[PDB]
């Protein structure tokens, strides 16, 4: 049986300097995802992500999640997941992505990645 | 910066009977991916894969890799990565995908997934 390569996930280069804060808006728009569990992860080689911060399950509006220098927030009203990394270190450089936990029997809607490049002043 | 969950990743619902052998062909086709490391993974919720079998890095042609009932083979000459799961069992049911280890700056190409469904005799 044949499995095609009919998909590509880009890496939107996002550059900032050390000390500065990362601000990303992950517009899932479809309220059909509001209650869905979402997370922010750093992508390791082989498409193996490591979860840095996730929302509760279900995900209730206006309940920011703080994990270290990470702030995750699910705004249902505008249907978007807002992610933030304060006081970026150069070591933070890497591939990141927002993720919406969705069931196996349904096609998955995927966010493109963020190639974070943190530089020195 | 704001992104959208703009790409679909579908699960090819595939049915097989216990005891059969799942034979899958993953067409990366481009010579550019011939020596890249590759793997067979089962996906868990949150887009978190569990690597069941991977090639060497680099991947050498016709160097069969076997782990358990899983047999992986990279056919450079065909631009295909072949995967086999011998004597299938009900527990083998799940969401699977071939993966090509790709560098961070390049858009990552992704193979269609397969929702394996193994049922009783
Ligand atoms: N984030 C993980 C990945 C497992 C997962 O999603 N874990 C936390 C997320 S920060 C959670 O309670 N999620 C449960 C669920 O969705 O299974 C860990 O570092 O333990």
């Amino acid at each position: 049986m044949e499995l095609r390569a009919a998909t590509k996930l880009t890496e939107e280069k996002y550059e900032l300097k050390e000390g500065q804060t990362l601000d990303v808006k992950c517009d899932y728009t479809l309220e059909k995802f509001a209650s869905s569990q979402k997370a922010w992860q750093i992508i390791r080689d082989g498409e193996m992500p490591k979860t840095l911060a996730c929302t509760e399950r279900p995900s209730k509006n206006s309940h920011p999640v703080q994990v270290g220098r990470i702030i995750l927030e699910d705004y249902h009203d505008h249907g978007l997941l807002r992610v933030r990394m304060v006081n970026l270190q150069v070591e933070d450089s890497g591939l990141y992505q927002c993720v919406i936990y969705q069931p196996p029997k349904e096609p998955h809607m995927l966010f493109d990645r963020i190639r974070l490049v943190v530089t020195l002043e």
